[PDB]
């Protein structure tokens, strides 16, 4: 019996490392549209922004 | 502070979602690019990545 | 030991802004391969959802 306004902490934890998963996903799915380009970072010719869980 | 923490609570689940609808909507944008492989997961010969509720 | 839950709430808040970057970097590369058709949002024919301000 502990938890007063961590549930809500809990709840949104799960929906950022859900969320992560789907992001980093979707950003393999980029790299990989976009291979020809060095990936979608170096074919937006800008820094790449990586997933620090 | 406590006041801040709820606040800050607040702010983040806001974010969260509405991250969440640009993830979302990211991942419909792959699934559409790579529609004739079968989706952005299956394109990726990975197990798929779900963000629901 | 003892405040956790402050502490949590930074984490998570830099946690979000890091995926953040990788989404809008995402949604970036997305509307990159559709800037054809306009951007990803107009590629899917859907409203463009975005990041919080
Ligand atoms: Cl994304």
């Amino acid at each position: 019996n502990i938890d007063t306004m961590a549930k809500a902490l809990t709840t949104m934890q799960e929906q950022i490392d859900s969320l992560a998963a789907v992001v980093l996903q979707n950003r393999r799915g980029l790299d990989m549209l976009t291979a020809a380009q060095g990936g979608i970072c170096l074919a937006l010719d800008e820094k790449c922004c990586f997933w620090v869980n």
